[PDB]
């Protein structure tokens, strides 16, 4: 077997027993790896209807076939778990060197249960695998958290995953963050790992991955990055303005979010662009683990330093969704929310919900004394409760209980911008209909990219269409999507290599590092083997698909107010069932087992 | 001699020559010390019209009598030198510890001649008086200058004076810091430091002060003391919030600077006020050498951490001065000018004649770039160019200059809220004629603190007048204020004792320490005989009553646009000429021999 070592580590915190199980190339054959080995393993032991925070639910850290290899991108991994922030499945991507790392240490996965009686950390130094101490460290800082391991275990090259005092303190937002700046950031990820008192994961390695044809594998591998470095997206835009050169895109083109959600153009959007941050603020690029792209960003301010990121994601809901022009509180802003833990996205989206509530009035200048007024463009806000927010102080308590939950607590639930209680992204529905089906059907929540179709709509790969075309053909791109995604994902690459590569070229690459003689059509059922086995799980966990996949009323009901799609709103009725029966589910938006049976998933039923 | 040691150092840096000079009880009987002392060192022995930044320019460095005593708030100093900013004299008064030790090592005041050839730091240890390199430290902050400069000497007693980069860069508008966050801060003082390549001075003493008679000296600050104990401003208000009490004070009474002194209340003054600061990031108090007030603010922001300050004017000067209401934004402003050296008010008053420059169409984006626009209301700008002022990099070369020669260079120097060309502070004349008087007089341009007259016609003391009365006894209380503050400033004390104590408690705690009889009347003509001194070194440099004694027109034909003032202009006009008679004066501004004489400093006419 190569590719995959066929072993991953079982760790039972409650018992405190280690031990490395192992599996066939048969199962690999299956569910390729990562994010699909993940939600096998899930499926096959634990209870869909478990408590999120309960020492039942399992944390699952997975490497792909490719992560660890010559691969371009191969570095990445994935963290899944049932979240505690919306009750269904929950995948979290995340770059760096982590990812690689594990696979040099001889291992896939981790599969964590249970829960220590006081803080511990993990340290994995090849066989050697250990559970410590970490009294002395829980409380602090991801930064902080690194540094101190780095040093008891005296080793540099010792790559850590921690979650921050967010994670320490529950908060339904919380990431787990590796490398610094790199965020397997929604979902809850990081409430799960707290909950099990598992402050970190340390790993070094010193391990070459198995490739099965390694002069062939180097062959396809110079072909790749040719293509990636010869596209305009992937050879240009990304490594020199990072993934924020969208902010000038999207808000040309009338859906970039503000004020949570009112409205699809921002004036003062080029202050917080790529090509802004480029000319005030960025030091160079930086790429994760084998990557030719180079798109993370290494800033620096007189006020906080030097610091990575902010993503695009990440200054919209931090700045123009909160109707904040300025780009350095909003980098600050970010650098926060990494070091203390916290989604980004989910931060500024439970930050607009609070401003709408507040423009609103039903949360008076009298609930937060002295405290910022959540008053739209008040970049004191900023600066003042995202700390509150990962230590559950003050009114940070219930903003530590996301968007939804804030809102609803207010008899508003009608002003929380998200899908199945995951807050939405940087991209207006009204804009792009195709990704607003993508909203309501994604496995995690109202989540962007695990099925990016504004890749299609608006930026033109695998190529141009309208974002207003409602049709089967608009579907099945976006099942394309979600499929491919699923495959990208799990085999361990980054999902921007479709910014040059395509269905084809993934199966190139993975035969010749795993030694097999699958077709595009193999490896893309494998994906759809995996988005099903994930609507499972919800289902089984007790999703509603008529009440769970929808869209806000704003996006159904209220006409985008201005820019070029101004009057539109997203026509969801129509497209949902077509969805459904081209999905091979029932109308009521069900799998029947004869679709388990084709996908060889029927155990399961 | 008792309170003075009758010794100083003289060091001349283009050679690195060093003098211990003695002087006599007759001398400090003129002059009394600190301020006073100063001035009549560079009347006798410097060329008023020597070139601020040539090497002829020197720097006094000199604290007073009280200074290192136990006299309640006795230990500040002065830092006295022509200013490259305004041309004329400045006195640049601050606290700390640093002025407490230098009167330990056994020295009142330290001349600084000439210029290093290279940079170089003065070390005082007692006796020990040696000029270091200082090659590795420049280009330093304050606290990195600080912390090198403790672990070279090996001593973390010694206190440091210093420059940073502003000072180093000769910005008009540098400062001298000391003890971290204490500032001699207008004038250009750090800039005349940095043009004589003098980085630091690090002192460290072991002497006591000698008191003519402690154990009545002893008394005598008991019953001062507790006079400050029971007032209500030195005894709660100072403590408890600061000198940011009085934003929202100065707010209600409709004088409070708004967007360049276009108008005088600010709708969210609140959120900057001492209390929200006290509510929000304060930690704790902290006082001065010798201080029972301790009005020092101790603040810790997620973003910087703990830093000290903002006090009054720097919560106005980078806050409703510029349309700006974050209380979080302006502390990281105020810990940056700290930091690079940079006074608080002329960095805002320059950033402030930017802003309007700019809404008025005479900064022009196409000359920005990419840096952020000077749009009210955009806390971009103090994130983004106070480093920049401070290396003179891209447009922060040219905001280097300050407010007049920025304005000036545009073509509208009418946009400058500049007297001498030094930046008015947080208190529109509009609402206090009396205190507009005193900008269009004061010594060092427009400045309130050498002559606060917002005492009287807004707090209270000595007593309430009225802010609209501009009768002669408005001007006497004026002059008072003037000779008064030049006496305290000299004593080696801190203003703020002002609330509780008067003219007879200074002389009480001067006569107890000195072993004089002097009487209140003999004081305050010290005070009287160092204000016309500065004025006939001012004349000398130069200054044109007609011309340089005035308010931007603004305030002479702007009336209020709204508030308690409504309406208001400075009449100034009239307050003038009887301003020049009371104080002796001739009807064009100009000192006659007669009165030269009966002051006793006819020998610099
Ligand atoms: S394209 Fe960006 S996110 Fe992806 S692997 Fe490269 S540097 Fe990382
Ligand atoms: S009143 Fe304030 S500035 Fe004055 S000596 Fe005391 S702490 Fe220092
Ligand atoms: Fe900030
Ligand atoms: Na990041
Ligand atoms: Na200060």
């Amino acid at each position: 077997m190569y590719g995959n070592w066929g072993r991953f580590i079982r760790v039972n915190l409650s018992t405190g027993d280690i031990k490395v199980e192992e599996y066939d190339e048969e199962l690999a054959k299956k569910w390729l790896g990562s994010r699909g080995l993940a939600i096998y393993l899930l499926l096959k032991e634990m209870d869909p209807t478990v408590d999120p925070l309960s020492p039942e639910n399992k944390l699952i850290i997975a490497a792909g076939p490719l992560t660890g290899t010559s691969a371009p991108t191969g570095g990445r991994y994935n963290v899944v778990t049932k979240s505690p922030l919306t009750g269904f499945i929950t995948m979290a991507n995340s770059g760096g060197y982590f990812g690689a790392e594990l696979k040099f240490a001889g291992y896939d996965a981790i599969v964590v249960e249970g829960k220590a009686e006081k803080p511990v950390y993990i340290y994995i130094k090849d066989e050697h695998i250990e559970i410590r101490d970490a009294s002395h460290i829980w409380g602090k800082k991801v930064s902080e958290t690194e540094a101190t391991i780095r040093k008891e275990v005296g080793s540099e090259k010792v790559k850590i995953a921690s979650i921050g005092p967010a994670g320490e303190n529950l908060v339904k937002f919380a990431a787990i963050m590796n490398d610094g700046h790199r965020a397997a950031g929604r979902g809850g990820v990081g409430a799960v790992m707290g909950s099990k008192n598992l402050k970190a994961i340390a790993v070094e390695g010193s391990k070459t991955v198995p490739i099965a044809d390694k002069q062939k594998f180097m062959l396809v591998v110079r072909e790749k990055v040719n293509k990636l470095r010869n596209d305009p997206v992937a050879g240009g835009g990304l490594p020199k303005y990072g993934t924020a050169v969208l902010v000038n895109i999207i808000n040309e083109n009338g859906l970039y979010p503000v004020k949570n959600f009112q409205t699809g153009v921002y004036p003062y959007a080029y202050e917080q662009s790529g090509e802004a941050m480029a000319a005030k603020y960025l030091v160079r690029n930086k790429p994760c683990y084998a990557c030719p792209i180079g798109c993370g960003r290494v800033n620096r301010l007189p006020t906080v330093g030097e610091t990575e990121g902010p993503e695009y994601e990440s200054v919209w809901a931090l700045g123009a969704n909160l109707g904040i022009n300025d780009l350095a509180s909003i980098i600050e802003a970010n650098h926060m929310c990494d070091e203390l833990g916290l989604d980004t996205i989910s931060t500024g989206g439970t930050l607009a919900t609070a401003m709408e509530l507040y423009e609103k009035g039903h949360i008076k200048d009298e609930e937060l004394g002295d405290a910022p007024p959540f008053r739209w463009g008040n970049t004191e806000v900023l600066h003042y409760y995202i700390e509150k927010i990962a230590k559950r102080e003050g009114f940070g308590d219930k903003l530590a209980e996301g968007s939804y939950r804030l809102a609803e607590s207010y008899g508003h639930p009608e002003l929380s911008m998200t899908v199945k209680k995951l807050e939405l992204p940087a991209y207006d529905p009204r804009g792009a209909e195709g990704h607003g089906l993508g909203y309501a059907t994604n496995n995690r929540g109202g989540c962007h990219i695990k099925n990016y179709m504004i890749s299609p709509e608006i930026l033109g790969y695998p190529y141009k269409m309208d974002p207003h075309d409602v049709s089967d053909d608009k579907i099945k791109m976006l099942i394309l999507f979600q499929d491919l995604t699923a495959l990208i994902d799990s085999a361990g690459l980054c999902l921007f290599t479709t910014f040059g590569l395509g269905a084809d070229d993934y199966r190139d690459l993975l035969n010749a590092a795993l030694g097999w003689d699958f077709t595009t059509e193999d490896y893309l059922k494998i994906g759809e083997r995996i988005w099903n086995a994930e609507r499972l799980f919800n289902l089984k966990a007790g999703l509603d698909p008529a009440r769970d996949d929808t869209l806000p009323k704003r996006f159904l009901e209220e006409p985008m107010p201005e820019g070029p799609n101004k009057g539109h709103t997203v026509r969801l009725k129509e497209m949902l069932p077509r969805y459904y029966k081209l999905r091979g589910w029932t109308e009521d938006g069900k799998i029947p087992k004869e679709k388990l049976e084709e996908l060889g998933i029927a155990e399961f039923y």
